[PDB]
Order: structure tokens, then sequence, then C-alpha cells
RNA sequence: GGGAUUUCCCCAAAUGUGGGAAACUCCC
């Protein structure tokens, strides 16, 4: 657990993930992120606005110490499809990868 | 004949939920 969080890193506890399947469970990302720490919850979505077509979700970790590892393994596969991880806010700074 | 898994397309074209369509494997 972080000893000195701020309302700026508080939002980083939530990462945005994309290229997810159209029906993958929120549960299937938690057992996957179990390799980068421990996760609090997941939020699947069905809005497209892009070629991923309902293929996105959000993931919230119980601690920030899981955040930098969750973004580092990015590009792994789950339930038959590749998945990406970006912090919701640093999504644009992480797009340089 | 029924049930389970993923995929693709349109408005805009990568975010907290529009709609439609396609394929494989598995179970009864």
């Amino acid at each position: 657990m972080i000893d000195n969080l701020t309302p700026e890193e508080r939002d980083a506890r939530t990462v945005f993930c994309m290229q997810l399947a159209a029906r993958i469970r929120p549960r299937d990302l938690e057992e996957f992120f179990s390799t980068v720490g421990k996760v609090r919850d997941v939020r699947m979505i069905s809005d497209r606005n892009s070629r991923r077509s309902k293929g996105i979700a959000y993931v919230e970790f119980v601690d920030v110490s899981s955040v930098p590892l969750a973004i580092g393994l990015t590009g792994q596969r789950v339930l038959g499809v590749p998945i990406i991880v970006q912090a919701s806010q640093a999504e644009k700074n992480r797009a340089a990868a």
C-alpha cells in the first residue's frame, strides 16, 4: 500500500484497457492482473466509436503499486484476443509506446 | 433442436455502455 497518495495518483489506480472481447467477463482480467498485484474491480463497456468494437474495459487496483506493472505487461492475450493497458489519465503519455 | 466461447460492420473512428451481422470449438 502506498504510504503517501495524492488525488492525482488516486485516479491512476484506475487503468483503461482496450482491444478486449465483446463479451469477456470482468473476472477474466482480474485473474490476469493477479500477476501484477491485486485488483479491486473491473468495468466492461459496449461503446465502440472505433474499430475495437465494444472491445474495452476499465480496471481498478486496490493499490497504486499494481498500476505500473499493469501497464508494463501490455499486449498480452485474454479469452482469445490481445488486450492493451493504459492509465486512464496517462493514456496519452503512454500512447508513445 | 437447445445451451456455452470468440469475431466483424455503420454514425463519430480508441474510453465508463446504440443497433445489426459472421465464424470456430465445446456441451446437452
